[PDB]
């Protein structure tokens, strides 16, 4: 059964609720990203009305089948009424298609759901600058001050510097890049564009990469792995044993492997910069753990709800122990009396 937190009040909609079968008196389905937390549940088989992004859509049609009848993409920025409601889908700065949800109640209240995001000071240039924001469920992954890491700027500049060094040094290197699921593409789509390379994959994640309306698409990936010396992996094989067994197959093109696990936060973080980040090494395999995140630093989710001051804020992640959840609530009255809301 449906957890209270992805329940909206005053009207028949639930947000990334598909895992609980039908849940009572839900006219509206929406589902703010195509990550499998979220969708768990959809099919060929759902005959309830979906809403989402159209990137969302597109996933949701050739990658898990659903039919196009129940598919209902919007654009962003917009407003939409959907049975009898006014919502807007804004971007969430997480992975291809994520989205916010604002929604405009009949009674006069005012909900924001930001699904997964990354907060940054453009979203104060949003439709959300106008107004009032009665309640807020909020990505809450990172709240905590432990949780640090550099911007995704920072983190790819030192991923193109590494790659094309490496290359640079000797010629018969190939580069590995790990991935289970959409988002993090910049990691693997900036080193592939500085060594001059299409980026090599499967067939299975070739056709997930077509879904996601990036421009210029056919120019950047492609099914031929010989042809490339940028590889996907999925992120099982991204350890000594599997990239092994990948250079084997290779047919002697190749010498060396330089391989990139992109994580979210670890605790080398709480001491190491990024600047001064180091590989584990065996023999001529190298591998780089990179801390590479699409939810906010604990920094970046405060200047946020400072900046939004909503009159209540219902987490949606972390909400399982007495613990997390009394931790959580410090943080949000701390924020509140500190700005003065
Ligand atoms: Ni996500």
């Amino acid at each position: 059964t449906c957890p209270f937190y992805k329940k909206i009040p005053g009207t028949g909609f639930t947000v990334d609720a598909f895992q609980y079968g039908v849940v009572e008196g839900c006219t509206a389905y929406f589902l703010t990203h195509f990550h499998s937390d979220h969708y768990a549940g959809l099919s060929k088989h759902f005959t309830f009305p979906v809403y989402c992004s159209e990137i969302t859509g597109n996933l949701l049609k050739n990658k898990l089948h659903v039919q196009e009848q129940y598919i209902h993409p919007l654009p962003l920025d917009t407003e939409c009424i959907v049975n009898g409601v006014k919502v807007v889908l804004l971007d969430a700065n997480h992975c291809p298609g994520a989205v916010m949800i604002l929604f405009y109640l009949p009674n006069g209240t005012v909900i924001l759901h930001t699904g997964d995001f990354r907060a940054d000071p453009s979203m104060e240039r949003s439709l959300l600058a106008d107004q009032k924001v009665h309640m807020l469920y909020l990505d809450t992954t990172y709240c905590s001050p432990e949780y640090t890491f550099p911007s995704q700027q920072e983190v790819i500049r030192f991923a193109i510097n590494t790659a094309f060094e490496a290359v640079t040094l000797n010629p018969h290197a190939l580069v590995v890049c790990g991935t289970y699921s959409i988002g993090k593409e910049k990691v693997f789509l900036a080193i592939a564009d500085v060594l001059g390379s299409k980026v090599g994959m499967s067939q299975e994640k070739y056709k997930t990469l077509q879904c996601l309306n990036i421009p210029e698409i056919n120019s950047l990936i492609t099914t031929d792995m010989c042809s490339s010396l940028v590889h996907l992996l999925p992120m099982m094989q991204i350890n000594f044993k599997g990239l092994q067994s990948h250079l084997k197959k290779c047919g002697g093109k190749y010498n060396q492997i330089l391989a990139f696990r992109p994580t979210g936060w670890t605790h080398s973080n709480k001491f190491t910069r990024i600047a001064d980040v180091i590989p584990q090494t065996k023999g001529n395999i190298s591998i780089y753990g990179i801390p590479y995140s699409e939810h906010s630093s604990y920094l970046e989710m405060k200047r946020f709800v400072q900046w939004l001051k909503p009159q209540k804020i219902i987490p949606t992640v972390n909400v399982g122990t007495w613990k997390s959840r009394s931790t959580m609530e410090k943080y949000f009255r701390e924020w509140k009396l500190e700005a003065g809301y």
